[PDB]
């Protein structure tokens, strides 16, 4: 839980020996509350105008189906997505910054940004591993928007089940708060049921190698002969 700050000194002070220590590393206040703010407004125009997805299948009379999380991809670049986009080349900037210390990884690439909203319908996300299987996402980087979150009466915490430890990472998805933790076995998690709609944006980024053998692996096409 560090205090943001120049991406060097975050990145080197306090996020590098925290991922390299405990694969787990949040540092609250990121981008300060104005444009935190400005992030927030974004993402609830994107909600009220319809451009997130109607949920993840939870319960399947298709009227009564319950539904969970609702996300929307988004580039950066959209017409009012710049403060987003902000966002997004803040995190790169503090990867980049990060370049060869964290682990023995080599970050060249990442996804789009995944834009998630649970309606506080009692809806969680069910424990799970990001990559288990060497898609080449090293880093899974979240940014929270929940201003006066309190997870006693909304719930929602991210609980982090850390691989060989006899204990919990209970992380709330508090504003402006920045969560990196390592995507692959050594991190399984799950969101635990929100009981008021909770927002949070997500980046994973690529490790060089296994990416590059993921291609291999996942074969999309091709060279015509
Ligand atoms: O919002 C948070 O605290 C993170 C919750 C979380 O793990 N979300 C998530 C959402 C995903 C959506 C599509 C594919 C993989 C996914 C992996 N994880
Ligand atoms: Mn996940």
């Amino acid at each position: 839980n560090g205090q943001t700050l120049p991406a060097l000194k975050l990145a080197l002070e306090y996020i590098v020996p925290c991922m390299n220590k405990h694969g787990i590393c949040v540092v609250d206040d990121f981008l300060g509350k104005e444009t935190g703010q400005q992030i927030g407004d974004e993402v609830r125009a994107l909600h009220d105008t319809g451009k997130f997805t109607d949920g993840q299948l939870v319960s399947q009379d298709s009227s009564k189906d319950i539904r969970g999380d609702k996300i929307t991809w988004i580039e950066g670049k959209e017409p009012g997505c710049e403060t987003i986009g902000l966002l997004m080349s803040s995190m790169d900037d503090l990867i980049r910054h990060c370049n060869g210390k964290l682990g023995s990884y080599k970050i060249n690439g990442r996804t789009k940004a995944m834009v998630a909203c649970y309606p506080g319908n009692g809806t969680g996300y069910v424990r799970h591993v990001d990559n288990p299987n060497g898609d080449g996402r090293c880093v899974t980087c979240i940014y929270y928007l929940n201003k006066d979150w309190d997870a006693k009466v909304s719930g929602g915490i991210l609980r982090i089940f850390p691989e060989g430890k006899a204990q919990f990472a209970d992380i709330e998805p508090k504003f402006d708060r920045l969560l990196f933790f390592w995507s692959d076995r050594r991190n399984p998690h799950e969101v635990q049921p929100a009981y008021a709609t909770r927002y949070a944006i997500t980046v994973w980024y690529f490790d060089a190698d296994e990416r590059a053998r993921a291609k291999v692996k996942y074969l999309t096409g091709r060279v015509e002969l």
